[PDB]
């Protein structure tokens, strides 16, 4: 519904049949997960951040549940400290900021 | 207002008397702008992101102007490639996500 920013938007998704904790984000272009399996034919990326930048597995339509939320996107996949939902989700869940 | 996320949530900033554009981050604890000088006391800290970590100065009690809304708050200078505005200012202008 609406989410306030007093603690990190931390939200349950489930991707690939597992259960995972993921970091809203509306300062990432992309939605980037730590490593893990996902079937499918992906492609070699780079992105980056503060910081500098990883190499990440690029997977297409993936189907991802953000909140009880379906969606299908790319995920990239990579050794990033902790899973991050960009806006190439957060759009297709109707997702605003607000003040 | 309301944001949408298609595009890059970019705001235009006063500081320092300067003007600026920066990102609206919910995935940034903390507001994190390029080099830039600002007066009185600062302290050494590192931060960490996607890429790895970076070494900033923290400066506390900055007035900063984001959309003709004022905050003080800390603010963090340096290798940044991008003005991020985080929670810690952004719970004080009042900004929600919502979905
Ligand atoms: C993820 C991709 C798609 C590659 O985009 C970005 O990285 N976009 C960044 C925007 C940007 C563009 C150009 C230049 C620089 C930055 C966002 O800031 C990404 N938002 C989160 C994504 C994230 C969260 C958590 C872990 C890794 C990555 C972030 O870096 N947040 C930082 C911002 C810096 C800050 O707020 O101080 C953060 O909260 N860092 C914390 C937590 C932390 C600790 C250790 C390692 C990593 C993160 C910190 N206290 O250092
Ligand atoms: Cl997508
Ligand atoms: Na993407």
């Amino acid at each position: 519904p609406q989410i306030t920013l007093w603690q990190r938007p931390l939200v349950t998704i489930k991707i690939g049949g597992q259960l995972k904790e993921a970091l809203l984000d509306t300062g990432a272009d992309d939605t980037v997960l730590e490593e893990m399996s996902l079937p499918g034919r992906w492609k070699p990326k780079m992105i980056g951040g503060i910081g500098g930048f990883i190499k990440v597995r690029q997977y297409d339509q993936i189907l991802i549940e953000i909140c009880g939320h379906k969606v299908i996107g790319t995920v990239l996949v990579g050794p990033t400290p902790t899973n991050v939902i960009g806006r190439n989700l957060l759009t297709q869940i109707g997702c605003t900021l607000n003040f």
